[PDB]
C-alpha cells in the first residue's frame, strides 16, 4: 500500500505546491503549467481523485506523468495509466526516467511480453505501466495486487467513455474501475478527458468519487466553413488552390473509410506535382504497419509532409503546434469528434482554417444512421441472453449427477456459470461488446443480483497417451477427474459447471487438472511426467446468478435490458441529427464563397452553436 505522497494541511485544503513539483516540472521539459494542471497535480500527489478536461490534448501527458516521478521517487511504486489500443499501438516511448512499458493485446508475445513486463516490474525497471482496458480485464489480465509493487494512483485516459452520455461509450471501462478498486487497491483515480459536455464531465466525477467542479470553447483564431458540393474530390482540390488554403502548409484531412485516405493521399501526390523539396501528401491509418505510420508522423512533425490524409478513429495522436488546417471529408459523428479534430489547428494564436464537406445527397447521414440501427440489439437476443444468464435451479425442485433423489428445498446462495462467449455470439446473432454492456448493465442495477466475476478459460481438455486406463489412474490424485470419470457411464468438459457441483474455486480446479502432468513413482518420489496433455479453451463470461427466478421475472429483467439498448439508440439518433442540422444550418452550395475568405457571420455562428452545446447540462 502507498500513502499519500503530501498531505492536506488544516482544515483540509490542499498543501501550497513545494519546489519540488517546479523541479520535476522543469526536468520533464515543460516550463509552465497550463491552467488547471497545478491543482490537478497537487490533488494526486495528495491522494485526492480528480477529473481534468482539457480543451486540447497538449498537456495531458504531464498531468500523470509529474506525480508518476515523484510517487515513484519516493519509494519504488507504480503508477498504471489506461488507455486505448491506438494510444499504445505505435510503441510510443515517453520521459526515460520513469521507464514505462506497455501490456496490450496488439502485443503478440502472449505469456513472454506480459512476464517480461512482468520481470521487468520486479526488478523495478517499470514505474509507469500503460495497459489498455481490455488487457486489465481479458483473459491474461493482470497477476494479483501482492506479486506486483503498491500503486500509487490510476490515471483514466478517455474517461468520458465511462458516462453513458458521451458520445463513446465503453462498458468496460466500468469493469476496469471495479477490477481496480476490489482486484487492485487502486483508490485514487486521475480522469483525462479531451471532449465532454457539463452533463458528461458531472457524470464521470460521479464514477471516480470526485468532488464537482468547473473545468472548452473552440479559439477565436479558428474559421470554420461548411460545404457541399456536388464532387468532393474536385472540390478539395479547388479548395487547397484557392487563396485561402494555398499557403498553408499542415493539413490534416479526416475520411470516413481508410481505403479513401490512401485514395485522397494518392490523388493530391498526383495533382500538386511540382521552397521547393516537400513532400505533398501521406494516408495515415490503422491498417499500415507501425514502422510506416511513425515515419508518416514523425515526417508531419518536421514539417516534411504538408498533408496528412487520416482516418477519424486513428486520428492524430501526435499533437503539433501551428497546424493550419483541418478538412473533413463527410458529416462527422457527433460535436465532441469535430471539436477534437479542429482542436489541433491553431496550437499558436495564429489564424487555421477549417472546412467540413457534407455528403450533397445526404448519403454520409444516413450511413451513420444505418450503423446505429444495425449496432441495437433485437428484443429476441435480450430475452435468449437471460434465458442462458439466469436458468433454472434445482435448489426449490436425479436432475444433479450426485443426487438419488430430489432431496429437501434450500433458498438459493447462487451459481456460478460459464457463458460462451463466441458460442453466444453465434447464437444469438450479436456481437461480444453488446453481450458485455448488457452484463454490466446488470450487476450495476441494484434489484437484480448479477456479478460479473471474470472473462478467462473455461473448458479443458485432456488427451491421455496411455488411453482410458491411464486417466483413471490419476483419480487419487484430483478430485476434479475424480467426479468426471464416474459421471461418465481424450475428455473434455466444463470447469465451472464443477466449480458450482463441488464447492471448489475456479482457481482450485484449474490448479488440481494441470497437476496431472506430474506423477510420483512408487520407489521414493522422483516426481515425473504423466504426458498427459491438458489445454484450457472456450473463453467464456464467468458469471454469479441465482437460479429461482420465475418466468414473471425474468420478463421484468428483459423489458429493463431492452429499454436501456432503445434509450442507447434514442440518444445516438438525437445526436445525429442534432449534429447535422448545426453544420447544414451554416452551409454553402460549393466551397466557392469560402476560396478566398470565410464568412466571419457563418464562422462565429457555428462557434457559439458548439459552445452552448458543451456548457449545457
Ligand atoms: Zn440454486
Amino acid at each position: 500500500t502507498v500513502l499519500p505522497l503530501y498531505s492536506l494541511g488544516p482544515s483540509g485544503q490542499l498543501a501550497e505546491t513545494p519546489a519540488e513539483v517546479f523541479q520535476a516540472l522543469e526536468q520533464l521539459g515543460h516550463q509552465a503549467f497550463r491552467p488547471g494542471q497545478e491543482r490537478a497535480v497537487m490533488r494526486i500527489l495528495s491522494g485526492i481523485s480528480t477529473l481534468l478536461v482539457l480543451p486540447t490534448g497538449a498537456g495531458k501527458s504531464l498531468c500523470y506523468q509529474l506525480p508518476a516521478l515523484l510517487y515513484s521517487r519516493r519509494s519504488p511504486c507504480l503508477t498504471l495509466v489506461v488507455s486505448p489500443l491506438l494510444s499504445l499501438m505505435d510503441d510510443q516511448v515517453s520521459g526515460l526516467p520513469p521507464c514505462l512499458k506497455a501490456a496490450c493485446i496488439h502485443s503478440g508475445m502472449t505469456r513472454k511480453q506480459r512476464e517480461s513486463v512482468l520481470q521487468k516490474i520486479r526488478a523495478a525497471q517499470v514505474h509507469v505501466l500503460m495497459l489498455t482496458p481490455e488487457a486489465l480485464v481479458g483473459a491474461g489480465g493482470l497477476p494479483p495486487a501482492a506479486q506486483l509493487p503498491p500503486v500509487a494512483f490510476a490515471c483514466i485516459d478517455e474517461a468520458h467513455c465511462l458516462s453513458q452520455w458521451s458520445h463513446n461509450f465503453r462498458p468496460c471501462y466500468l469493469r476496469v474501475c471495479k477490477v481496480l478498486r476490489e482486484r487492485m487497491g487502486v483508490h485514487c483515480f486521475l480522469g483525462l478527458t479531451a471532449t465532454a459536455t457539463r452533463r458528461t464531465a458531472s457524470d464521470v466525477a460521479q464514477h471516480l468519487a470526485v468532488a464537482e467542479e468547473p473545468d472548452a470553447p473552440v479559439p477565436t483564431n479558428l474559421h470554420l466553413s461548411v460545404s457541399m458540393d456536388r464532387d468532393t474530390d474536385q472540390a478539395l482540390l479547388t479548395l487547397l488552390q484557392g487563396k485561402r488554403f494555398q499557403n498553408l502548409d499542415s493539413i490534416i484531412i479526416y475520411c470516413n473509410r481508410r481505403e479513401d485516405t490512401e485514395r485522397i493521399a494518392a490523388l493530391l501526390r498526383t495533382c500538386l506535382h511540382a521552397r521547393a523539396p516537400k513532400t505533398t501528401a501521406e494516408a495515415y491509418h490503422a491498417g499500415m504497419c507501425s514502422r510506416e505510420r511513425r515515419r508518416v508522423q514523425r515526417a508531419f512533425m518536421q514539417g516534411q509532409l504538408r498533408v496528412v490524409v487520416a482516418t477519424v478513429a486513428f486520428g492524430m495522436g501526435l499533437d503539433r503546434p501551428d497546424v493550419r488546417a483541418v478538412l473533413h471529408l463527410g458529416l462527422p459523428p457527433s460535436f465532441e469528434s469535430y471539436v477534437q479534430a479542429v482542436g489541433r489547428a491553431g496550437r499558436d494564436g495564429q489564424p487555421a482554417h477549417c472546412h467540413l464537406f457534407l455528403q450533397p445527397q445526404g448519403e454520409d447521414l444516413r450511413e451513420l444512421r444505418r450503423h446505429v440501427h444495425a449496432d441495437s440489439t433485437d428484443f429476441l437476443a435480450v430475452k435468449r441472453l437471460v434465458q442462458r444468464v439466469f436458468p433454472a435451479c434445482t435448489c426449490t425442485c436425479e436432475q444433479l449427477s450426485h443426487q438419488a433423489a430430489p432431496g429437501p428445498r434450500r433458498v438459493c446462495m447462487g451459481h456460478e456459470r460459464a457463458l460462451p462467449i463466441q458460442l453466444t455470439v453465434q447464437a444469438l446473432d450479436m456481437p461480444e461488446e453488446a453481450i458485455e454492456t448488457l452484463l454490466c448493465y446488470l450487476e450495476l442495477h441494484p434489484h437484480h443480483w448479477l456479478e460479473l466475476l471474470a472473462t478467462t478459460y473455461t473448458h479443458c481438455r485432456l488427451n491421455c497417451p496411455g488411453g482410458p486406463a491411464q486417466l483413471q489412474a490419476l483419480a487419487h490424485r484430483c478430485p476434479p477427474l475424480a467426479v468426471c470419470l464416474a459421471q461418465q457411464l481424450s475428455v473434455e468438459f466444463d470447469m465451472v459447471k464443477l466449480v458450482d457441483s463441488m464447492g471448489w474455486e475456479l482457481a482450485s480446479v484449474r490448479r488440481a487438472l494441470c497437476q496431472l502432468q506430474w506423477d510420483h513413482e512408487p520407489r521414493t518420489g522422483v516426481r515425473r511426467g504423466t504426458g498427459v496433455l491438458v489445454e484450457f479453451s472456450e473463453l467464456a463470461f464467468h458469471l454469479r446468478s441465482p437460479g429461482d427466478l420465475t418466468a414473471e421475472e425474468k420478463d421484468q429483467i428483459c423489458d429493463f435490458l431492452y429499454g436501456r439498448v432503445q434509450a442507447r439508440e434514442r440518444q445516438a439518433l438525437a445526436r445525429l441529427r442534432r449534429t447535422f442540422q448545426a453544420f447544414h444550418s451554416v452551409a454553402f452550395p460549393s466551397c466557392g464563397p469560402c476560396l478566398e475568405q470565410q464568412d466571419e457571420e457563418r464562422s462565429t455562428r457555428l462557434k457559439d452553436l458548439l459552445g452552448r452545446y458543451f456548457e449545457e447540462e
